[PDB]
């Protein structure tokens, strides 16, 4: 009885037990910085175990850290609004755009149609497809471009299964919208213009290093590729025996007919391209086209028509430009033609499926990581990282790489460079080692953030699709980056030494 | 045929004609500041007629201030989520908990139980009820806090107006939910702690003018009570004129009676009070008392606990504090107990009824103010002021409460004082007047922000809803605004004069 009323008030017995064992740590200590590490564990020890919801554990350093003075309220607010939030409402314009007129499931219809009847070889396609389509773009960008056609595959096979007829049905959806969020392997580390994390790092070298030029496109191409391929064949298998079975004989009937016969007889039902289709796809191009052309790295972009005022036109300009595009493009006419036309999708249609719960989990991060770069935290944490240069060479570059894997979990991946890079390249120029030697295991494994949100926006767009589960994504999450982890590694010793001669004094 | 096709597309074709004819004035004058007033003016467009939706014309000024170079795009955004967010947060968990718990149809039932029973008499206890209340509290909390009590007995009597039998419903609620948003010609006006608004003026009066301390509680009370009151009954006056019919003889029946009957009946139907319900009072009435108690302005309240870091613990704080207790606190327990308890209100119910047009749109306001600071328009707005010392004396004070009152439609109130006071109060001084003969006038007309969105957070607040005609409360705007100005002319020339010798130098 006693024992059984425990148990069924769990959560509010737990945000209380937390709150209070943690409570010794603000009051001791002098109130120094201890508040804003009390402040960090809270939320993360809501955000692993669902304590509370995860947006509404978001705003709880619009609590703890006004009232631990760490940060006035006002400065709170405004971290939690920023320049991915504009990114993501311009690109679920086209995806409200592209579910409203049924795109996605032509294209689903047209990609089964054509390969992938086994569902082995879908997931290895969408790995394929995405981490392409990441290479060039961006891991934000490309986690929510495919997403809505991502799932509309997913849905459409368990739809085709009954086949003239349930735990099978949400393990395919989980691993195949998760392929998608762990498809960025190959999104920025292959490139460097890919994601802003290995751009404030291949920046920052040139600022401080004027004299080396060895960091530039087609020498961290011919390294990258190599090693983050491994990750993404790696990733599919691992990913291949945690969801659903793996039989190696399966890849290498009655019911694959059936089910090319009902997909087929369905894009008939369709029927012919509609004038909605064909302007949210030509939309769909020119977003593309603009974010690709902004910054090649090899050819100038568009930017130099704007090269005056540089970082003024980010990638959610573009996003919004093309997004807001869509409110006032013409759909059908409201023949008595009465009163007016109707948009592509109006703003009901905008509100409802649009993540306002990753606006808000995300925006948690940006404050929780800006508090701790505003207290004595960050640099408290840099300080005991200093006495490491007796180590002899091999350790120190495991201690970081496992440190920055973990730190960036609560923190934005452009924030958690910026912080360590200052206080490990110095460690490597104080040592005789090529500072080089420990800078690209540790920016190479910033963007290793496969655990909880907020430590990787892409991520987050996974979230925003209801299959938002953190224990299937942390269990996933440590294979990955056990295996991201180690595959780099192994190209530091072993591929990537000879050319920039890893070994030699620069 | 051909006139008809450009009837149809009215919007498309005027959200095009309106930025290519305003389309020289960037490209003419050399490309200065005529950049941030074409941005302004084409974002005013937009909101005096529906071109585009309101939440979706916040969102031009994240296009046109990148572009132009105004501000950068990561500034953009850090502007759009701020201070009252925070507070629009925390009000919607206790008001959709009110909702979700049918605690507003309880407390309207009440309410018309006892008194109202007329339609005249209910407006008149509703501005009565809310200006009372934003007396203490703000105009920002006191619009939310009572709109979800207001909306109950509107929306109560039209379903009780069957009497067991359609446009005197739809202009009804218009009117009602107004109410609430015109009823803030107290709050604030008459206390000095009302809104930040007038807090700001008094700051820096003290810090200007350290002599004088006229400026003070039983001071600021004793003049604008009686003028403010004026605005509030003549409000009432015109609002009845505008909506519904204003006969003198109907508030000086069988249907009255009848509805007597079926209100009481209804309120037996409800039963007793249930524990929900007494959960979100208590937590009602802990929020009200926190933002009464924090800065009472004659006793120091909790603040002074904190008075340490000044300013870091404002009213959202307490919003999110008890707004936030809402997802933790049992509501009913899921007799097997299989699993566990429910909170009083899940995210899922808070996703919904959360106005995030408000959100968009009120950051948009900030935004796009934000732009107008950072380029030399508003300082170029203030230029052209300062030749004006040869006027005689009421006329400046008459053309700076129109110019008021112009500029806050907007800008945010706490940013139009804070411009504004500079260049007026050097414009006092230069002249032999009492300074503050003109600071009164200035800062007391810009609360007076009753035309379109952004320009008063109260009004947003009441586009939430979806009685969100812009034109309605145009119209009713000018009659109160005209009668809000034209009773702050009366106050300062008649009776503001005597007590402070608004005649002599000081």
């Amino acid at each position: 009885k006693f024992f059984s009323y425990i148990l069924v008030y769990r959560r509010f017995l737990f945000v209380v037990f937390t709150v209070l064992v943690l409570l010794p740590l603000p009051i001791v200590l002098h109130t120094k910085e201890a508040e804003c590490a009390y402040t960090l564990f809270v939320v993360a020890t809501f955000w692993l175990t669902e304590a509370l919801p995860l947006s509404v554990t978001a705003l709880l350093p619009s609590l703890m850290l006004p009232m631990f003075g760490i940060m006035p309220s006002k400065k709170v607010a405004s971290a939690y609004f920023k320049d991915f939030h504009l990114l993501l409402i311009g690109v679920i314009c086209l995806a409200t755009s592209i579910e409203k007129w049924n795109l996605h499931k032509r294209i689903a219809l047209k990609m089964v149609m054509m390969v992938g009847v086994n569902p082995a070889w879908l997931t290895l396609g969408f790995m394929s497809s995405t981490a392409f389509l990441s290479m060039w773009l961006s891991n934000t960008s490309t986690a929510a471009m495919v997403m809505p056609i991502a799932e509309a595959v997913v849905q459409q096979i368990i739809n085709a299964e009954a086949e003239v007829e349930t735990k099978k049905g949400h393990v395919t959806r989980k691993l195949t919208c998760l392929c998608i969020a762990y498809s960025s392997t190959i999104g920025g580390l292959t490139t460097i213009t890919g994601t802003s994390t290995n751009l404030i790092f291949a920046e920052y070298f040139n600022t401080r290093y004027p004299d080396c030029r060895c960091l530039n496109f087609g020498s961290w191409f011919t390294f990258s590729f190599p090693a983050a391929l491994i990750i993404l064949l790696l990733s599919w298998i691992w990913l291949q025996w945690l969801f659903l079975g793996f039989n190696f004989k399966e890849m290498f009937t009655v019911q694959q007919k059936a089910c090319a016969e009902v997909i087929k007889q369905e894009y008939q039902k369709l029927g012919p391209i509609r004038y909605q289709e064909i302007v949210t796809l030509v939309l769909f191009i020119i977003m593309a086209l603009l974010w690709f052309s902004r910054d090649p790295g090899f050819v100038p972009g568009w930017s130099a028509l704007f090269s005056e005022y540089p970082g003024f036109a980010t990638d959610s300009t573009v996003a919004l430009l093309i997004g807001l595009l869509f409110f006032l493009i013409p759909a059908k006419t409201l023949e008595i033609v009465a009163f007016d036309y109707s948009p592509l999708i109006t703003w009901k249609e905008f509100q409802s499926f649009m993540p306002w719960d990753i606006a808000i989990l995300v925006g948690g991060g940006f404050a929780l990581a800006d508090g701790c770069e505003e207290s004595g935290l960050s640099k408290w944490i840099g300080n005991k990282l200093s006495p490491l240069g007796s180590l002899p060479a091999w350790l120190i570059i495991l201690i970081s790489s496992l440190m920055v894997t973990s730190l960036t979990e609560v923190a934005s991946n452009p924030a958690t460079i910026t912080l360590f890079l200052p206080i490990l390249s110095p460690l490597a120029e104080a040592i005789h080692v090529n500072p080089l030697y420990i800078l690209i295991p540790s920016t190479l494994c910033t963007s290793f953030a496969f655990l909880l949100p907020v430590a990787n926006p892409p991520n987050a767009i996974v979230f925003s699709y209801g299959h938002l589960k953190v224990i299937d994504m942390v269990k996933a999450g440590l294979g990955v980056n056990i295996v991201g982890v180690a595959v780099v590694m192994l190209g530091i010793c072993t591929w990537i030494v000879p050319m920039f001669d890893l070994y030699t004094y620069p």
